[PDB]
């Protein structure tokens, strides 16, 4: 497979000094996305051998924009002082300059990552099916305490995996347990993710079983699309990789336009 290139702009929207996170912290997150989406994450050593053969390399590269929407030079990082103290998922106010946030850069050409103070919410995504109706709010929001790996990020969500999970949703992946409140009925529509009752939290011991997969090697609680601690997640499946890449299909791909100028938007 050929590398899919994603131009990124990180909108730091800060009401105080703590929210105005460091360049190092932002570069740390860009690096984590590149590791997790190219299976160059060192904690792939924690992937059980039973699931190692299902492990996907998405071969998606994330580069900070070097050309802004007016065609001027940028480092792909915006900093917006805000009078708003906590942002709302329901309002999407972080995504509008008009409401004390920062307007999206053309969502057909850039992945917009908003960093801000959110309401015990780690972050939220918008799914591709919503793009036609909600073009301005396409992208990913991350809580400033859970952006980037180590540094200023707070345990136990301190390895940058909130953004990996949210970019997952942004590329059309569903919760591995099927958003069915614990049943075996719901599906993530991925053949190589074992059927799973409910979400996992914390760091379960391998193997974790439930009424849906009651046998070793159990459910893939170390999948990025579960709700487990950052240090206890370490793969996408080949099935998940195919779903994500299909959005960039040159004929039918919802996000295909992103590839046309990706190189020019990320090259000096
Ligand atoms: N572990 C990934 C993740 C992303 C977003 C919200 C979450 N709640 S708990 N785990 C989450
Ligand atoms: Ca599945
Ligand atoms: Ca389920
Ligand atoms: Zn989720």
């Amino acid at each position: 497979s050929s590398t899919i290139l994603i131009p990124v702009v990180v909108h730091v929207v800060y009401n105080n000094s703590a929210q105005n996170i460091s360049d190092a912290q932002i570069i740390s997150q860009i690096q984590v996305l590149n590791e997790d989406f190219r299976r160059m994450n060192a904690d792939q050593a924690n992937t059980p051998s039973a699931f190692a053969n299902l492990a996907g390399n998405a071969n998606i590269e994330f580069k900070l924009a070097r050309r802004d929407p007016n065609g001027n030079t940028t480092n792909g990082i915006t900093r917006t002082s805000t009078s708003t103290e906590t942002f709302s998922m329901e309002m999407d106010n972080v995504k509008f300059s008009n409401l004390g946030g920062n307007n999206a850069w053309n969502t057909r050409r850039y992945l917009n990552i908003w960093v801000c103070n959110l309401g015990d919410l780690l972050g939220y995504a918008q799914f591709p099916f919503e793009f036609q109706t909600k073009p301005n709010t396409d992208g990913v929001v991350i809580h400033y305490k859970h952006f980037g790996r180590d540094g200023s990020a707070e345990s136990p969500y301190d390895k940058g995996r909130t953004a990996t999970h949210e970019v997952g949703h942004w590329l059309d992946l569903r919760h591995i347990w099927g958003d069915d409140g614990g049943s075996c009925s719901g599906t993530d529509n991925i053949a190589d993710t074992p059927n799973q009752g409910g979400y996992n939290e914390g760091c379960p011991s391998f193997p974790k079983t439930d009424h849906c997969t009651n046998t070793s090697p159990g459910v893939m609680f170390m999948n990025y699309m579960d709700y487990t601690y950052d240090a206890c997640m370490n793969l996408f499946t080949k099935g998940q990789v195919e779903r994500m890449r299909s959005l960039f299909d040159t004929q039918t791909g919802i996000r295909r336009e992103m590839q046309i100028y990706a190189n020019e938007l990320t090259n000096p």
